[PDB]
């Protein structure tokens, strides 16, 4: 559960809404799918 990213962490493609890193650009977009269309998810603000 605690943080623990050995190497894999700083990805060239990181979401700009949830901050989800992605070693590949395609992966990022394919993920943002949830950010587009249906209500957003994840932490936003207090
Ligand atoms: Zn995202």
């Amino acid at each position: 559960g605690s943080s623990g990213s050995s190497g894999t962490g700083e990805k060239p493609y990181k979401c700009d809404v949830c901050h989800k890193s992605f070693r590949y650009g395609s992966s990022l977009t394919v993920h943002q799918r949830i950010h587009t269309g249906e209500k957003p998810s994840g932490p936003s603000s207090g």
